[PDB]
Order: structure tokens, then sequence, then C-alpha cells
């Protein structure tokens, strides 16, 4: 998890700044410490969905969830969580998590991916959020997603000198990790 500079070279950039962690406790003093969304990927369903919970309770905004299921992602919209991120690795079936978010009405859907070409189905097929993850020189991507229309391109690297190059290139949303 990240080194203390990550966060400190990007709260100075419109920008939102995502942040991910394990457990809710640092995700609630970051949520006060300015972070714009606090992602909740802990894969004990149940610590996961009382994270989502108990942030709501504390008044946090923009609780994002992550899952490669979307009865699970389901799950933590109905309690709490605002953006449902789908994190695909068999593009077939990720692809029809986002369709059937979609046919359950849910509004922020984001995709997690490197190949822009999967990121472009799902942003077609409803995902208005789309993450690059960057775990080479993937701010390349987001160049792509910027010509082909999306609006909300989100990047993940733990490495701030690249998130820079990302938010230049176009991406709105900036991953951080504890």
């Amino acid at each position: 998890d990240e080194a203390w500079k990550q966060v400190e070279q990007l709260r100075r950039e419109a920008t939102q700044i995502a942040y991910r962690s394990d457990d809710w406790r640092d995700l609630k003093e970051a949520w006060k410490k300015g972070a714009d969304i606090l992602i909740v990927d802990a894969t004990d369903k149940d610590e996961a969905w009382k994270q989502v919970e108990q942030l709501r309770r504390e008044g946090a905004t923009q609780i994002a969830y992550r899952s490669d299921d979307w009865r699970d992602l389901k799950e933590a919209w109905k309690k709490g969580a605002d953006i449902l991120i789908v994190d695909a690795t068999d593009k077939d079936e990720a692809w029809k998590q986002v369709e059937q978010l979609r046919r359950e009405g849910a509004t922020q859907i984001a995709y997690r991916s490197d190949d822009w070409r999967d990121l472009k189905e799902a942003w077609k097929k409803g995902a208005d959020i789309l993450i690059v993850d960057a775990t080479d020189e993937a701010w390349k991507q987001v160049e792509q997603l910027r010509r082909e229309g999306a609006t909300q391109i989100a990047y993940r690297s733990d490495d701030w000198r690249d998130l820079k190059e990302a938010w230049k290139k176009g991406a709105d949303i900036l991953i951080v990790d504890a």
C-alpha cells in the first residue's frame, strides 16, 4: 500500500481521488482527509458489506465496492454503495455482469481492466466509470478511451508519477491505496 507521497502528490490536482483499503477505519480517515471515493475491496463479504454499512452511517459519500459477481455488487448497492466496480478477468463473463447490473437499474457501474477495447465494450454496455489498471505505460489506454468519448476514466498505479501522467492524458479519478 502506497508510500505517504503518492496521496500527497495527488491532492494538488476537478480531479477526484479514490482511496482503496481492506478495512474501513483508514477508509474513514481518508474520507475526512479529502478522499472523494472510498473503495471497499475486502473479499469477506460479511466484513465487506459491514464496511459499506458503517461508511454510510459515518456519512461518507461515494462509497465504492469491487467484486467479480453482480449479485455481491447489488447487495453492496442496497446497503449503501453508490459505485459498483465489476472486476474484469474473464471478459465475456465480465460484460454480462455489467449488463445484469444495468437491468437492475444501477447508474454508476464501473469496470476494471487493462485493455481499452475491453473497457470500451463495457462502456457501451452500461459502465460509466472505466478503470484502467496499470498494475507499464498504461496511461496510453487512457488516451484511447478519451478519444472514444468516455467521460469518467480512472487510473490505478502504485506510483504518483504514473498517476500524474494519466491525469494529464485525461483521467479524472486517480486511485491510491493505503
